[PDB]
């Protein structure tokens, strides 16, 4: 199991790497755009903010296979071991095949369907990222798509893992983990909700009160 | 897992071999007939259009076992490593048994039933091809037949795989893959629908707009 | 239960109305475009080809609610009792609400989601038409969407029916009918496959042979 | 619920009408052909052999709707209240529609699929007869087809009933009855197996022995 | 719901009628034989031992329909409102049909199968009695047979009820009641186990101890 | 079925009342606080923005039953037919009982459990509002709680309905509607996502192109 | 998996051994009686009609264990490697135990119950043959009994296999194979129905017509 | 699987050891009491009646752990390899722990609950014996308890097996075997019912008649 | 499978260690507070009351990770091999990560959610303790949470076990054991109910009566 943060926010990655067991950080174009720092600045910073270990993901922007391969080589010169995210289109699949030949790890992104996702794995991607909340929001079922996709990868492309992406609620992350996803990437608001519960804070308060009212302090000797 | 295109269209095989991870191409008599080129012309062309790698399948035409074995030897002289498709009839099963003895890979085709399909595997076929959409269309369930057939092969003939064939919609291909089929063959219209989605195109458009409105270009 | 043909083909409607128990004919813009005859020509012809009984459906083209209401009034002047098809968008829903006020039957079309479909029913549509094969083809499940939509209509909008639309195989039509759809519309290729079976033809052949080989003819006296 | 015998055997109908609660007798062309007596002879005999009460079913032979309607009028002149069996084809459906207009009860026969069966009900048939064992034998599931068909009739054509037909084993008849079929037609070998059990005969023997060994006879 | 005791033991019927809400008493030949008293003695005694209210059941002994009808008329002259138990055989069904015509309530007994049971209901029986423990013991499932039979009666013969019979354990009686049987008949050993529990006796003991240790007595 | 918007945003209520078939608008303290306008200003504005038809909901602030009853009487003097939202606590239940006696419709809010929710219905509330996303976020299942709550109301308090509240995704609203909720209240971001789909926009575009390429315009005559 | 024919018909065994992959032939007393040829004639003929390869099964007639062991020794002198069919009764089980001691393969036949069948396996039988159609016909479920029996053998007697016997329809054979039976024996009428389908014949006809109407023949060069 | 008889009846053990594949014989206090012969007489007789092969089980009578350990040592001096039955109480568990230390195989008996049964396995028992019919009779479910107990043993104490005990019907024995119990112990009435079926006797009769009517004898 | 008692009651631990196969004893702050004896007194007593064998668990009190690590080192100086219970909060997870680095076994406690519990296992905890009755009582399902948590640990953190905690009834303990928990900790009232049954006592009585009425003694 591989826990990823889904952010370009360097400060928050350094803070949360003390708390969560992070395998790394995932980016997409919208998340880099929101940060307003370009790739040759933010990727090295993100790499340094996890202490120079663990995996980064960034997306190609080009529309053609030849262009997506050049975008990949550009990303690999910024971060030597980066995994190249490639959207799963006709041109996407062709790029994933070429990138397998050159030996550059890829991830099939913008997956809205299990069949689509499996094709990217068979083409050579070692991660496949269905956009859970987007499928959910566009009238379908993100959990069904992730469940189906994980089953397909485990029978037909065992070398590949689902990297479940795009969460508005922790329930979505839990249902993906229960369906068997070997990797997931949390936005910062969902990661926060996953570790801070009112019910737990009340349990800790009561433990302090009971320890106080019996030993006159709230600490150990 | 083995992805096959179900076509005699040489141009489309060359285009799509750049995109899909193809294990090869399947033919039947109707698909060769539609192409209007005979087997000694189209098979070598199809072989060359996937870069000389991966498997071809072509069907015997004869009515008797002895005749189906001769049809097989003719196909093997056109393509040395071709897999012979044999319809699963009384005479079909007898040919599959004879072809196992000679050591020529076969596929049991025109399978409308799980029991029928298993007999072809036990006889020696290493692929079994239920006609999914035809079972579906003729009042039955292609998915139930493929599901049952895959279970039967995995318990009673582990040497054999389902090669699910005959799709009008990508859902049918997905349900066969989810039921565990280790091979499938897509017609060109279904393969196209499986890789091009409006929702994905909109996601890519939005990524370009966001990157534009923050860095002033759409590239790196 | 209401069986509809999904065609502008006047000749085939007259042929098949002798065979199928037709409640009428559904059209969309693409189906009218393929026929190359405009609405004021083809609709009266389609109406005459079912013997001047039964329901017609045709789609508005406008982008605004006010425009969709005018498109509706134009359709009602061609066929007095036509049901107006309205795509289920923001502007679509607003038009359906206005058309309920004026008392013009509407159908919520271009439905890719159960929630979307229910909103069109609550707005006033008395038919809701999920595009079964399109949902199926775009990585989702048409049967799940139709099943969910029918459940929603039966709990929350009992005045409305699912009119399942868009079939590449008869199995899809059967699964919609089994999920409880009170209306369906078949393209001509699927309707043909639903009534002609090789296995049935062989059963009839054998009945003729047995009757021949015992009474010397293939007819009754 | 309506129990039918599926036979032209007049002697066996008279014997079994004493035992089973029969609603009548069903015929098909093959069953009349086997009997070698024509319709104007055997139908009145079958009607008399159930004591002139309950329903008869016989099949049209013609290929066109107009021809199937004439075949129907011929059957109605032999037996005034007969139900006309019509195979569910393009021409079949057209005949069923015409026969509804004239007010002659019909049954949609030779049904190998649920969708097919529902169309015959919507067209006007008040019975629909899926050939259970034939679907079962031709690689499909007769029970699935009957179950689906009954569900379809109850939602979309409540005026119609399934008349399940074609049994090689009593299990098939039980599974159709459990799936909710409001009518069924048994061949003579299956009807016999449904009422005679070794286990029951042993229970009756033991009751006689216990009554003997306590009162010195086996009666009251 | 109708609770019956399955015994000829007059003393035990009078004791248990004070405790259970009895609808009556069922007999079979083996149970009358064990009691060693003949029908014209024991039936009036059993009727009196439930205070002259509620239903009795007794079984015919004859092998032929005409004989089973005479056995029925003999039982009706002993107890005017008795329900005639008839084993479900060829001859059984014919007798049930004749007994419906004469207007004498019957019960189809010695039922080892759901289809068998339904035929007896369609023939006119208003009770059907599958031998639960015997089906269970002879390698099958009494609960499955009772469940199937109850479903069949509720769809196809609503006039009839299952009277589940033959229990070695209270679980069997509970599973029949949960499957929906509107009548059941308990042997004395099972009825006893259904009302006396160690856990309940311990609960009552503890209530007495708590009341003692607070008020100094065990009464009010 | 009763569709509610969950907002104090008067402008957006007037825009969306043209589109959705609204039964009214729900408020809570946090939603009124965000709007920065007090109750005697915003409630009459919200009432006018749905054209003076359909229901409003607002929450009491007090800690005691007697105080919650006074808060209710204050709300009823601002909007004569308002439904009083009461949090389901010890004091909450006591207020709901008193408010039933006086004949003022109430809603049991801040429901994190099915048992809790049923007690508010038995006490006299005619709506019960489980906080779906909050239960989901705090490690539980909002859908399970809503499903259980709806079953409980239908067996044990048939006079009451679930008013499902608090959504981050339209899937959550769909699963509540499928579980049988006879009322729901959508925040503006979820309501928007429920009516606008990329797949539908593409279908409408293609209909315009086909009609263009056959009749030379994109409108009807 | 082991396919057996259930017949004494020597001619039909030789015809069908060309088509089916036969592991051998099963007999019972009724099937030998119908053939009217005694065991010392028909068994060697049946052995020769499958080309002298694969297994034969024949049934003992005796009522006592000592008698069933003698019947076994008589069968083994006709066919050296024959499997002895023993009905599963008190005396049957005792014979199976004795035959295990002497090292003669046995099959527990006339099995109407899963418990009965398991006892024969534990006693030493390496095949157990529930009479599927007879259980089905006598008011029970052959499929349930075979399913239960196969589960029991796989947990409690892994040395043994179900040899499902007695079919009136191919569905019964399919349901036994789907429940996991590692061996089955088909009567000739069921074996025929399992390989000849009208729908397949129509598919082959259409292939010939298409090949004809494009190359002017129905053969390959 | 280990098949056990649940009896002190030496004659019946010798008869049935010829028929059933017995792993041995189980006793309890009530079963020894019914036999009226004490342990030092009946156990060696039972051991000899299965030909001096396979396992015996007998129960301790003492109330305290120290007493149950002495009872165990007494049983081991009568039969060297006997398995000691210990009721699963507070004192029971303590004895099982002590008996594991000394190296004497034990069985946790009088188990009415899955949790109770698991504790006896964790304490060191290598068999756990839920009283199936008693749980069933006292308003609960013996099958549920055995199913749960077997699951618990397989996850949390793999060294231990369920020895299902206490049957009034063969269905109960079958449901325990289907739930996965690796050992079971049958009373004589249930063991008899498990091997003698009327339906099988009729099948054998018919085989004799067919062989007679074709060869003139009933032998080879 | 690892059976734990959930108590600071030294006398009851010594009594019940004769009966149950105990892997050790778990403590929390409230349970130590109720006992009124501090950790440096009660922990060595609890260790001695199970005969110096099997595991002890005690909870940190501090609010910060650095403070929770110091609390851990204090516990390890009282009992060398103790497992440090750590509540699963932001600061909790950070402490669990630091304690994995130093090589001190930890348990993620105060778990009210499956996702929460899995994070503590991924962080390095080798036990995770959902508060079953508290989840049950606060409107949720303890059995669902334990079932989900066990599934998550077995797929994503196989190094870790569920230690199900907080029971008001033996059914709750059974449903956790059936869902596959490889460890559990029983309060004394539930442990007692799990071994003493009226129905069993009646069965033993009847065995004595039958043996009496046939051999004239109860030996």
């Amino acid at each position: 199991m591989e826990l990823y943060l889904d952010t370009s926010d360097v400060v928050a990655v350094k803070a949360l790497s003390r708390i969560f067991p992070l395998a790394g950080v995932t980016t997409n174009p919208s998340i880099i755009a929101a940060g307003k720092k370009p790739l040759d600045v933010v990727l090295p910073q993100l790499h340094e903010a996890m202490g120079g270990q663990g995996r980064l993901f960034a997306q190609v922007m080009a529309t053609t296979a030849e262009g997506m391969v050049n975008d990949a080589l550009k990303l690999r010169s910024i971060i030597a071991d980066i995994v190249v995210k490639v959207p799963v289109t006709a041109e996407g699949l062709a790029a994933i095949k070429m990138l397998k030949a050159e030996g550059i790890p890829t991830l099939g992104t913008a997956v809205y369907g299990a069949a689509q996702g499996l094709l990217s794995a068979l083409a050579g991607a070692e991660y496949v990222a269905p956009y859970v909340n987007v499928i959910d929001a566009q009238g379908g079922s993100g959990i069904q798509t992730v469940t189906d996709l994980h089953q397909l990868l485990k029978m037909h492309a065992p070398q590949a893992k689902v990297l479940a992406a795009g969460f508005k609620t922790p329930r979505q992350a839990l249902d993906c983990l229960l369906a068997g996803c070997e990797s997931i990437t949390l936005p910062l608001d969902v990661a926060q909700q996953m570790i801070s519960y009112p019910a737990v804070d009340a349990a800790v308060a009561k433990f302090e009160q009971d320890w106080q009212g019996a030993f006159g302090r709230t600490s150990i000797t």
